[PDB]
C-alpha cells in the first residue's frame, strides 16, 4: 500500500541515515512479508532495499505493524458510516486525511452506537425540538418553551424533567464534535498541568512515591520516569492523577468552558436562555469532555514514557549482549558470598566444568590462608588464566582474595575481572541450568554461570529471559508485552550479529537465530549429538523440518568452523558459493589461499564480479569476509587491562581503568597520581559527565577519583587521564 510505504519513508528519513524512498520501503515490506527476518534482509538483501540498516529495518516493522492497524480500523469506520448513509465526501476526505488513531476515533463518534442514554431517551420523546430551539435562539424562555414538551410518563412529567433531558441532548452533541476535541486536546496539551497528589489515609504506604505527595508539572514536558512513578498509583493507588488548567477557583469559567461556548457562539449577554446554555456548556465539560481528554492525554503521555522508557531499556541489553567476549580460556568462576561462603567452578577453554568448591576465606568462618592454597591449586591444576568474580554480597573482600592471589603466583600469570552476577542469579534457580548440571547443588550453578558469562557474555546471557537479564532500574512498570518484543529484537540482533558455531552452540543460542526456533534449535542439537558434527553448512539441510527457506534465513549466520568448507566459517552466503567460485577461478588461486590476502583482495575490482541478483553490496562485502571471515563485531578483549599494581609509564596502557589520588587542581583541570611517578591531566571538560563551569567545584585534592587512561605517552611521560564515561581515547 502506497501510503503507508510513503509515510514509512518519510518518517525512517527523519533519522540520521537521512532520505530514504517509498521503493525501498515497498521493496523491504514485501521481504518481510514472505517471512524474511530483519538480519538476512539487513545482511544479504541490500541491492534489493537500497541498503537499509537494521535500525531502520526495526524502525520500518514496528511502523508497518501500526500503520496497518490504522489502515484496517480507518476501513471499518468507513464502512460503518456508509452503512448508515453518512458518509458524506467531505467526511470520507477527513477520514482518509486521518493520520492518528485518535483522530479516526473522534471523527467516528458521532456514529458510533450506544443506545439508551440520557439524551437518546430525551430525544424519543421529542425534546429535540426544545434543544434545537433553545440553542437556536437565546432570547427565549427555557421554562416557557419547556412547558409544551411536559410528556406525561414519557419518561418527563415536570418542566425542569424536561430541560434537563435538553440539557444531555446538546452535550452529547457537543462532546462528539470533532474539532471540538481536537482543539480541546492540543489546548490541555501546551497549557493543563498533571498534578500529583497522595490519596486520603495520608498513607506512609507509598513512601516510594513520596516525592509526589504535592507534584504539579507541565503536561507538555513531563519527562519518562517520573511519569510513569506518577502512574503507579495504579490499581489500588497511593496517588490521584489530574490535569488541571489554571488555578481551582469557583466563579470562573475553565478556559475549556470559554472554547466550547465559543465553539458554539453561547456568548453569556444575560439574555433569557443565556444561563441554562452555560449550564449546559458547563454539564458537558465537567460530564463528558474533561474525562474524555483525560484518558487520551494520559495514554498518550504514558506510551511515550513506556516507548522512552524500553528505548533505554533495549540499548544497556544492547551494550551487555556484545561486551567484549575474553575468549576460549580456561577460567575460575567465583561467587562470593560470606553468608553461605563463595561459589568455586572451574571451566576449561571450552566452558566445560573441570570442577567445582565451596570455601570459606570470609568472616563467618575465616579462612583466608586455607581458600588461597585451595583455588591457587585449581588454578594450577587446570592451567586457570582468568578468574571471574560476580559483583555480589562480599564481592569487595573477594576481589582482595583474588588479586592476592595473581600476586603470590605470578607464575600462574592470573588476570581477575568483575562479571555482574545479576543474571547469573536467575540463570542457577533456571528450570536450564538443572538439565545442564543435576550432579550440583543450586548454589555452585551460579559460579559456572559467572565463569561462563566471561569467557562469552553473549553465550551465557542468551539462556535466561531478557528482561531478567536486567535491563533497566523499573521495568515492571512499562508495558510487559512491549518489552518483551523490544528485547526479543535486540537479542536476534547481536546473535545474528556476532554469528554462531553450530557445533559447540547451545539450543538457546541457536533459538535466536535468523529463521531459527526452539524446535528447530533442539533438533540441531540432537543430530549433533547422534551424527557428530555438521563438516560443512550444507549438512544442516539434513536436519529434520530445516528446510530450504530456514536454510536461507539461518545459513549465513550458523558458521563452521575448520570444516571441509572453508567458507562455512564466514558470513558468506551459501547462495553466493558459485559466486566465490568464480573469484577463485579468475584469480587462479584457492579460496583458502585467498584468506587473509589483503593487499590482493583489496586490488580486485568487485564490477568484475557483480550481475542482476548479487550486485555491488554484496560483492563488496563477499570480499572482505575472504579477508577477515567471520569477524567478531565485538570490542577485543585485551588481558593489558585489568591487571593491576602498574609502577611504570610504559607499562600503562591506554584504556585501563585506574585508582588514582587528586594531587592538585587548577582553573583548568585537576592533575592525578595513579603511582607512576608522574601525574596525568584529567582536563576541566574531563572532570564530569555533566557540565563544568569550575573544577575547584567538582574535585579537591585528596580525592581519590576512579580515573581511566586515555592518551598515554612514553617519550614525552605523560598520561592522558579522562574520568569520563565518553571513553573515546585518540
Amino acid at each position: 500500500m502506497d501510503s503507508i510505504n510513503t509515510r514509512i519513508a518519510e518518517e525512517l528519513s527523519a533519522l540520521p541515515s537521512g532520505r530514504v524512498q517509498p521503493q525501498q520501503v515497498a521493496a523491504a515490506v514485501a521481504l518481510l512479508d514472505e517471512g524474511s527476518t530483519v538480519p538476512f534482509i539487513a545482511r544479504y538483501r541490500k541491492e534489493v532495499t537500497g541498503s537499509l540498516d537494521d535500525t531502520q529495518l526495526r524502525m520500518l516493522e514496528e511502523r508497518l505493524r501500526y500503520l496497518r492497524e490504522l489502515e484496517e480500523r480507518r476501513g471499518a469506520i468507513l464502512a460503518s458510516i456508509e452503512e448508515q448513509g453518512k458518509l458524506t465526501p467531505e467526511l470520507a476526505r477527513d477520514i482518509k486525511l486521518a493520520d492518528t488513531k485518535t483522530r479516526l476515533e473522534d471523527l467516528y463518534l458521532p456514529y458510533k452506537q450506544k443506545r439508551r442514554t440520557k439524551g437518546q431517551i430525551a430525544l424519543e420523546a421529542g425534546l429535540g425540538a426544545l434543544a434545537d430551539a433553545l440553542f437556536d435562539d437565546p432570547t427565549l424562555v427555557p421554562e416557557s418553551e419547556a412547558a409544551r414538551f411536559v410528556d406525561a410518563e414519557k419518561g418527563f412529567a415536570d418542566v425542569k424533567a424536561v430541560l434537563e433531558g435538553a440539557k444531555y441532548i446538546l452535550m452529547e452533541r457537543f462532546a462528539e464534535d470533532a474539532t471540538l476535541l481536537d482543539k480541546l486536546r492540543v489546548f490541555m496539551k501546551n497549557e493543563a498541568t498533571l498534578t500529583a497528589r497522595v490519596v486520603p489515609g495520608k498513607e506512609q504506604e507509598g513512601a516510594k512515591f513520596s516525592d509526589y505527595f504535592e507534584h504539579d508539572e507541565p503536561l507538555k514536558s513531563a519527562p519518562s520516569h517520573r511519569a510513569l512513578a506518577i502512574f503507579r498509583g495504579r490499581n489500588e493507588g497511593v496517588l490521584s492523577a489530574s490535569l488541571k488548567v489554571g488555578e481551582e477557583a469557583p466563579g470562573t469559567l475553565h478556559p475549556c468552558e470559554v472554547m466550547i461556548a465559543e465553539r458554539f457562539g453561547l456568548s453569556n449577554q444575560g439574555r433569557a436562555a443565556d444561563k441554562w446554555l452555560a449550564e449546559v456548556v458547563r454539564w458537558t465539560w465537567k460530564v463528558k469532555l474533561y474525562t474524555h481528554l483525560e484518558t487520551d492525554l494520559f495514554g498518550e503521555l504514558r506510551d511515550g514514557a513506556e516507548d522512552e522508557a524500553i528505548s533505554v531499556f533495549a540499548r544497556n541489553l544492547h551494550d551487555l549482549l556484545l561486551a567484549a567476549p575474553a575468549g576460549p580460556r580456561a577460567t575460575l568462576g567465583l561467587d562470593p558470598g560470606l553468608r553461605t561462603g563463595v561459589k568455586v567452578a572451574v571451566v576449561d577453554a571450552t566452558g566445560k566444568l573441570l570442577d567445582t568448591a565451596t570455601v570459606y576465606p570470609h568472616a563467618p568462618k575465616n579462612q583466608w590462608d586455607q581458600t588461597l592454597a585451595v583455588l591457587a591449586a585449581l588454578c594450577a591444576k587446570h592451567q586457570v588464566e582468568l578468574i571471574a568474580i560476580g559483583n555480589g554480597t562480599a564481592s569487595r573482600e573477594t576481589d582482595k582474595l583474588a588479586g592476592e592471589l595473581i600476586k603470590k603466583y605470578p607464575g600462574m600469570k592470573l588476570t581477575k575481572i568483575m562479571v555482574s552476577e545479576a543474571g547469573a542469579s536467575v540463570y542457577s534457580a533456571s528450570e536450564l541450568a538443572a538439565k545442564e548440571f543435576p550432579e550440583l547443588d543450586v548454589s555452585l550453578r551460579g559460579a559456572v554461570s559467572i565463569a561462563r558469562r566471561l569467557q562469552d557474555p553473549l553465550a551465557e546471557l542468551v539462556k535466561i529471559e531478557p528482561k531478567s537479564i536486567g535491563v533497566g532500574q523499573y521495568q515492571h512498570d512499562v508495558s510487559q508485552l512491549k518489552l518483551a518484543r523490544s528485547l526479543d529484537a535486540v537479542v536476534e540482533d547481536c546473535v545474528n550479529a556476532v554469528g554462531v558455531d553450530v557445533n559447540t552452540a547451545s539450543a538457546a543460542l541457536l533459538a535466536r537465530i535468523s529463521g531459527l526456533n526452539s524446535t528447530l534449535a533442539q533438533n540441531i542439537v540432537a543430530h549433533r549429538d547422534a551424527n557428530g558434527a555438521f563438516r560443512t553448512r550444507d549438512e544442516l539441510k539434513k536436519v529434520s523440518r530445516l528446510g530450504e527457506k530456514t536454510f536461507e534465513q539461518a545459513a549465513g549466520f550458523l558458521r563452521v568452523m575448520n570444516g571441509d568448507n572453508p567458507l562455512d566459517a564466514s558470513a558468506v552466503h551459501p547462495e553466493t558459493y558459485p559466486l566465490v567460485q568464480r573469484i577463485a577461478a579468475d584469480t587462479e588461486r584457492d579460496i583458502r589461499s585467498l584468506i587473509g590476502d589483503s593487499a590482493f583482495l583489496k586490488r580486485l575490482d568487485p564490477k568484475k564480479f557483480t550481475d542482476e541478483t548479487f550486485g555491488l553490496p554484496t560483492v563488496t562485502d563477499i570480499l572482505k569476509e575472504l579477508d577477515k571471515p567471520g569477524r567478531d563485531p565485538r570490542p577485543e578483549f585485551k588481558t593489558a587491562e585489568f591487571q593491576e599494581g602498574v609502577e611504570s609509564l610504559k607499562d600503562l596502557k591506554p584504556g585501563m581503568v585506574l585508582e588514582g589520588v587528586v594531587t592538585n587542581v587548577t582553573n583548568f583541570g585537576a592533575f592525578v597520581d595513579i603511582g607512576v611517578h608522574q601525574d596525568g591531566l584529567v582536563h576541566i571538560s574531563a572532570l564530569s559527565e555533566k557540565f563544568v563551569k569550575d573544577p575547584y567545584e567538582v574535585v579537591k585534592a585528596g580525592d581519590i577519583v576512579k580515573v581511566k587512561v586515555m592518551e598515554v605517552d612514553i617519550p614525552r611521560n605523560r598520561v592522558g587521564l579522562s574520568m569520563r564515561m565518553s571513553d573515546t581515547p585518540g
